[PDB]
């Protein structure tokens, strides 16, 4: 047993390892989306920049969970990072809709994690999730919702002009 | 009787209290409009910013009238601030049209106030209204008229692209 | 249904709308108190400044709740802002006592809101209330208690000298 | 006839000369009050400073009216500046009450002047009075009312401590 471990349930330790994998997966999804918009037949550079930034932020999320695992005396257990569901993302609107779906899935996982930490009476872990993850997810979901709304109202995905101008004015 | 009161008719005092309520009501209308554009299914952030600024300016209008009431030795008398007429505002164009209607109503009230102050031979109150309120209203009405015109000519409310681009270029 | 809504109970949405109204009401109470101390027959300018600042902070509280409602995909629903219970506030001590009563009422409402968010297993909303509201209320109640104590010990409300000197030394 | 004179009634010219005398009289009253508080058996230096500043501001009021008389092509006509009604002012409270009475008398004269300018359809003179005099009088009367209120509530004129502390905190 770790000399630092205190009030840290084995189930919570396992759930944190699963969350680490999911954050790394989200980083990979955003990396894929980013370079889709870097293709010469898509060519929306601020979509590409926006999703690359999101990819780096997910890697930071994963690193913070790994730090937490060690802080609490759990042991990190890594699994394969699955490739994203799509190779081709269709349009800026469809990529934003996929990102919204991804972030709501990550939020569900975090809420299940919080439920477990509550059930195991682990207030440090509850506070860690609330401080570093839950409002970040709410802000990310709201931003992506805003983006989807604007792209739809502007006429995407049929209007390539709409995605071009959104790239310049909102993401630029 | 107030030791400072001089040439200040009871009718003028009452009219100033009514105007205080109307300025607070206009602040509330603009607050409601602002957060309509903050909804995830509307998502026009500079419309939201513009109307929040207008809301704060109406609260300043109300505060200046309360200051005036005390300066002249009248006594402030507050009433409920009614909720705005709408919960949902439809479109950026419709909100601008509502704001134009609101500002012309506030201007009519101020012109009736000035008529009363003229009838009661109160030149200090006439000058207060002319200095701090009447040209402010004329400028606000002209600005909102300009905004309505541009949104109509651009194709709003049917063109969501129009409202998006107006948000960026005129309100941004 | 809102595309962003996740784990946000209809009861919580309604409770947030009620809290928005209560924050706007508290802003109005403090606005009324402020201009009471601006009267020529009261004339305590730092009492007036103190309560005007408190009024603006309550409007910020309300705005943050409106932002939260939209962040979570709820829909804002406004009601009339009732006029405060008093027109005349009697003395600096009595106004401070009224403010203490108001802030403890607002705190009770926030604690009921937190109880509901706990019952609906909404950790994001619990954390929002704890981060932005609960300690703010505890600090405000403690400050107002301190102020009431000092005014009583100095001899208020009978000693107009006491309220004058408190205006200069504590609020100045 | 003056080569510049236009729309300037002989009655208005005479009324402006009377107002010049009244402004010079108010300057003299405040000069007398100032040096009352400089006496070794009164010895309130910030009362003395406050009334000396008021005296200089009244001389500026008079100079501006003399400038106006020449601007409009009227001819200045001076009369004796009467000595103030009192040699001894009793107390800081009594001097403030006298100043309040003086400023309300000056305001009545200005309102009669404005009534005359209105009757003679002289909008330049109306605007001059409203811009440079009427709100200045309202602010001065409100300030003096505030001061009287505070001195009374603190226990003046019986409390020499009250006048001492008002001298330091409000006028200092
Ligand atoms: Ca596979
Ligand atoms: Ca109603
Ligand atoms: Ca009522
Ligand atoms: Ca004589
Ligand atoms: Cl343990
Ligand atoms: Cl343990
Ligand atoms: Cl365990
Ligand atoms: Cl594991
Ligand atoms: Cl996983
Ligand atoms: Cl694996
Ligand atoms: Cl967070
Ligand atoms: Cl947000
Ligand atoms: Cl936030
Ligand atoms: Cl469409
Ligand atoms: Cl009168
Ligand atoms: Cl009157
Ligand atoms: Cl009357
Ligand atoms: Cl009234
Ligand atoms: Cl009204
Ligand atoms: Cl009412
Ligand atoms: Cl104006
Ligand atoms: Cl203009
Ligand atoms: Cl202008
Ligand atoms: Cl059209
Ligand atoms: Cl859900
Ligand atoms: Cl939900
Ligand atoms: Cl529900
Ligand atoms: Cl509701
Ligand atoms: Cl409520
Ligand atoms: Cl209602
Ligand atoms: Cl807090
Ligand atoms: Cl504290
Ligand atoms: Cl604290
Ligand atoms: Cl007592
Ligand atoms: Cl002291
Ligand atoms: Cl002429
Ligand atoms: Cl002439
Ligand atoms: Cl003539
Ligand atoms: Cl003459
Ligand atoms: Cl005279
Ligand atoms: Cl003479
Ligand atoms: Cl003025
Ligand atoms: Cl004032
Ligand atoms: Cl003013
Ligand atoms: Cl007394
Ligand atoms: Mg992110
Ligand atoms: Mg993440
Ligand atoms: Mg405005
Ligand atoms: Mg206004
Ligand atoms: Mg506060
Ligand atoms: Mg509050
Ligand atoms: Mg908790
Ligand atoms: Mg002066
Ligand atoms: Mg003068
Ligand atoms: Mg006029
Ligand atoms: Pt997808
Ligand atoms: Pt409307
Ligand atoms: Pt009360
Ligand atoms: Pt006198």
């Amino acid at each position: 047993t770790s000399q630092v471990r205190q009030n840290y349930h084995q189930d919570s330790e396992a759930a944190i390892n699963r969350q680490i994998n999911l954050e790394l997966y989200a980083s990979y999804v955003y990396l894929s989306m980013s370079y889709y918009f870097d293709r010469d037949d898509v060519a929306l550079k601020n979509f590409a920049k926006y999703f690359l930034h999101q990819s780096h932020e997910e890697r930071e999320h994963a690193e913070k969970l790994m730090k937490l695992q060690n802080q609490r005396g759990g042991r990190i257990f890594l699994q394969d990072i699955k490739k994203p569901d799509c190779d081709d993302w269709e349009s800026g609107l469809n990529a934003m809709e996929c990102a919204l779906h991804l972030e709501k899935n990550v939020n569900q996982s975090l809420l299940e994690l919080h439920k477990l930490a509550t059930d195991k009476n682990d207030p440090h872990l509850c506070d860690f999730i609330e401080t570093h993850y839950l409002n970040e997810q709410v802000k990310a979901i709201k931003e992506l919702g805003d983006h989807v709304t604007n792209l739809r109202k502007m006429g995407a995905p049929e209007s390539g002009l709409a995605e071009y101008l959104f790239d310049k004015h909102t993401l630029g």
